[PDB]
């Protein structure tokens, strides 16, 4: 044994790299214009309350811009609001407040419907997704790092845009929408709000994934996009945990009126200049299905914000998940069924322990702690830090002080908002190797979840475990019109035989 | 119709791809050596207040880095502070104070002369430009984001080092730049501070844009740097809006002594191991020139802090703007004329409405909301949130609290800094297709700019519309010493029959 | 003279460039699977106090993950705490904990021994590596920015989860690594905390530079990781220096008790699709060793806080230091040699001058002011920013409040961390050409720096020069289970005639 002999490079600077007339060029430009934009008016006036369905009808020549937006406007009257409360830092929207708001939609291109469910779409999506590429989706793009919002948390959501490290990381009133606060006059318990929002469809065959390039669609004879709307409170206002509420009363009540929609889409003409266009065009129109779901009520009878293992370790086991073929990626998380108030964070549970079965293949993950769990996420793109993820205790310092006393202790407290797990079938190194992505080949899977929950001793409220499937689906655009969509599916075999690529 | 069918491929992760001697090798190298530093001192004494000519002459032989610097130190005497005022995180410098400093300069490269204007560059460039790429230029790189700075608010540019949430993006002291504070005595109304600031020359044909790797230039046999010096305290002295002035006092009386001011530059032999230099060397030296501006004087009648639609929708329109060629980016903006305070930020105007003629093509962007152009403006390097480009109220619970009193809303209130919008001419869909970035041909434009302001009721300024062109301008440097520059002109028919690139 | 005709390009947005059946393909994959994970306990019981020699001995087959971990837990209890003292972010881990307290480590692969310094490693390595790299590292990643932590302070590593700008980037309790505080008595003066801390081991040949995607290693038929283990307060445990004494009492007590280590590996069989592993692999494992060392009683007379200027220039100059070959870099740190406190960051100085001779070339850098010696350092991948970096009085401002009297000034004053200077021998601009990167030519070098100490008036400490070298050094893993380590060495003239490569 003798070490190989290795070739030498001598690098130099960049400087040294001169600009001559054999490596200059000069660009000029064509780009999609910004003198292309329609307001897109519903067939019907929008409910005054926001709920109800809300339909767009409208037929659209040449290019329309893969990416359209809905711009709502509503009023919002929060009221059991303590005397003389400064609320600074305190009132805002939650993440994706338009998709939040819209369980189901339908979007007709050329006679081919497209259903689809926004609010579980952004609910995964807004967890493995790049940040500045979110932030280009809503103006609310940032997402709770912890169950409860305190107004001086430092990354507080509802911060004010002076207030904020990044304002639009924020929020709060002043960053990235519109708004206006009417007059508070003094001793008054209720405060009125006027919004508006501009936030792209997270709906099939929209491009929200690729959001700031997105590929348009071309000849839309028939363009509907029908709306199952929601915008009801609970979806769209945010407010503190640690406003003060009147004596008396248990939760905040809020009313939505003035509620307005529309539309809005880049319509233009191809260029002469990129020359024809294809006769069939991909879109890229991932299909996100709830695979399975199963709920219990899980009462605490230690301190959450206690000693970690002495945390009650609740279990939910899904029920076997069959499916015709194997997905690209699959979403693990326990979220609190009903929210006990209705303008907090979504309290998600931390996961410590996953258990898979996939087949006759059992036990898998069941070895692995959160550190691992989180790592395993963060591969597949889970885009939040541990702190959040964990759903530990995330002020320790502060709960531990003796100036506050034990009553007041969960009050304090702030955990983590909690766990998110994107697995992969290829991480799960499975002895069954024909178990491959976009295989066409039935699968039989169970979940098993371990978890700890943030509500206090003696309390209790009911969590469900989700388990999501994320697979490759493709849209085709043919040229007579006409429009199809079917997942990306292949042999083992195939799949197993095609050329490696390194990345 | 039926979907094609699609070639597969099997992703492995980065780690199996094994190192071997078919794919590593080793590197040495060489670089621009830190040996190389000199300090240029001025033809004669800079003035003891900043204000003058300022002459730097000296021929450099073989390779002289493409970015030089100047380095100012001063004393700046600031009278009319409210006694035992602690001004803890309320004093700073301006953003690029040095360049701020400098309305004209001349540089001559081997009797070639370059004419231009470092504090209008700079203007447009500190929006337009990576953070970190503008971090490189001056210690004092942070452009603010709001039309009043507070000590509590959060992005404050005069918070400390310890203080501040990124030291690199403030320029507050004990940051980027050195300095020293005299010792104050109890019930005293003025502080001195010294200050030294190493700032990159903006001025043509430095290459300020390429501040990471520039490229250097060659032989100046003549190399002199003419400055019309205006280091007043207006161009450099940051002071934060809430602090208190002696009773009878209007503004801070600011004194600058004491100042010095020298060239620093890099020189250096070209290494052999790069081969023969290039006869004709190539430099990005871009040309920005105001197209035109007009004023009026502003007053709102109604609160700015009040309903956003009854802000007072002011209107400047430019006069025709007769151009020979057509520029590859327009940049618009709306700010105060003369600052009413000297020490607070610039006051620029949110931009609200935006109208563009171009030849007989009319109405352009007449529909677009705020939203759009702030869209539009960040697809063009906008580098600042809608927080600040805006100019809407950002502090909206804190002027609605109740506790705040009707005459101290005012005081309260803070307002994103304001608008600049940069655009192409592909952005603007013209019917002329010959309209084309570095086309030779001639167009006249006008721009109508509806704007609000954030001065209070029963009050006003003047405020200018201005529209700027960046137009691609290149820098030849042939063999023999000769300097030319020129603008990157061609025919409407050789831009469009050019070949596509997608990106 | 006539300026170049340059070729014409049109460019166009990325949205044209349509996915269709010829540019579209897709994909299945395989990875490195996540039920691959085995703990590995040492081969005895880990002293409780956390000091003394610790083994592993585990042989592994096939392939083992190239970042092993090593997971501590332990409790800490500190004492002399004044009474009632909330402790709100100011109680943490120190940065790479586990490494800082492994001041040597021998690791055996197949009978070859790797004798490293991982506590030296790793403090050289924090400084010039990617910040998020350093995170997937240790859950306490975030280096020191200033010689003093206050609670208040805006990056103060101790903030706890709820309070820090970035968790990530905190070391404080509620942030990357799990904890537990034990209840607290009122009028109690000590604290007990459970810490647990999940670190990859620094130590040739692991693989900590790629900690992104490592390459595992084959075949560990022996396998030993010897480690002398000081994992003790002054190296693991963390106290700002704004928490308050019991009256008495110097420096607060701090015991480790229940002190267990683990090693946490990935082992696994490579999947048959990847083909034949090649028979000789090479892996990244550069050498660091110190070149040498010298100490000073280092006495202020004049105030640090003062006058930047008469602040002491303290100088310290190593002895000849014969270097048989080369090598790639070099770093320069003057360090506080025994530190007066035990739980507060380390304290380098800030270095204002540094000349360096090598052979007969003499006074190299002696020109450059610490603004080149920072741009320097950065451009070798130093890792902070200037307020850190200089030394400098971070808060000029809250020292010189009138409202702080003179006895008090000290204490109020935070000085950056201090200075470390990487550099290359291509940054030198040495005549002798010969002197390359990977050379095996013998050179002697000597360093002299100048530097200010953050040190009271009428105090003093003891510091250290320190010189590092960054040498390329490979691992190669053969076919029969072999393993050698060697330098990447040529000559001058190998070097120089090298294919260039400017980047």
């Amino acid at each position: 044994n003798t070490p190989p002999e290795l070739d030498t490079v001598l690098q130099a600077p960049y400087a040294y790299n001169w600009p001559t007339s054999k490596n200059v060029k000069i660009a000029s430009r064509i780009g999609i214009p910004y003198s292309t934009f329609q307001t897109i008016q519903p067939v019907s006036d929008a409910p005054n309350n926001g709920i109800g369905q809300i339909t767009f009808n409208q037929p659209l020549g040449n290019l329309t811009g893969g990416a359209p937006r809905l711009r709502v406007s509503f009023t919002a009257e929060i009221k059991n609001i303590l005397a003389d409360s400064s609320l600074k830092d305190q009132i805002g929207l939650k993440s994706f407040p338009v998709n939040r708001s819209i369980p189901v939609a339908v979007i007709n291109m050329n006679g081919k419907t497209f259903t689809s469910y926004p609010a579980q779409l952004i609910k995964l999506h807004q967890y493995n997704a790049d940040p500045l590429e979110l932030a280009l989706l809503s103006p609310c793009s940032d997402v709770d790092e912890y169950n409860k919002i305190k107004a001086v948390s430092m990354n507080n959501p509802y911060r004010q845009g002076t207030e904020s490290t990044d304002s639009r990381m924020s929020r709060g009133l002043g960053c990235n929408y519109a708004y206006y606060i009417h007059p508070r006059a003094a001793g008054s318990t209720s405060v009125k709000i006027d919004f508006v929002v501009d936030e792209a469809l997270v709906a099939n065959p929209t491009q929200y994934k690729n959001i700031k390039d997105p590929v348009p669609f071309r000849n839309l004879n028939t363009f509907k996009v029908i709306l199952d709307g929601q915008f009801k409170p609970e979806n769209m206002i945010g407010i503190a945990d640690d406003v003060k509420l009147v004596a008396g009363k248990a939760d905040f009540e809020v009313d939505i009126t003035g509620f307005k929609i529309n539309m809005l889409v880049q319509n233009w003409v191809a260029p002469l200049e990129i020359g024809d266009i294809p006769k069939t065009i991909i879109y890229n129109t991932p299909l996100i299905s709830l695979e399975g779901n199963i709920s219990s009520m899980c009462l605490n009878t230690k301190d959450p914000y206690g000693i970690p293992g002495e945390r009650n370790k609740h279990i939910l086991t899904t029920h076997s998940m069959a499916m015709n073929n194997v997905p690209s990626m699959f979403a693990v998380m326990v979220s609190q069924e009903t929210p006990t108030k209705k303008f907090a964070p979504d309290q998600l549970a931390g996961i410590i322990g996953l258990e898979i079965k996939v087949d006759s293949d059992v036990g898998i993950f069941r070895e692995l702690e959160q550190q691992q769990l989180y790592e395993l996420s963060s591969s597949n793109g889970y885009n939040k830090r541990f702190s959040c993820f964990s759903g530990a205790l995330a002020n320790g310092l502060t709960v531990a002080d003796p100036a506050v006393a034990a009553g007041n202790k969960f009050k304090e407290a702030i955990f983590g908002a909690g766990s998110v797990i994107f697995f992969r079938p290829s991480d799960l190194g499975l002895k069954d190797y024909n178990v491959m992505a976009n295989a066409n080949k039935s699968i039989n899977m169970q979940v098993q979840a371990t978890f700890v929950t943030p509500e206090a001793a003696g309390t209790g409220a009911h969590y469900k475990l989700e388990v999501f499937s994320i697979r490759d689906n493709l849209t085709y655009s043919f040229e007579d019109g006409t429009f199809m969509d079917d997942l990306t599916l292949y042999t083992p075999d195939q799949l197993l035989r095609s050329p490696l690529k390194l990345t």
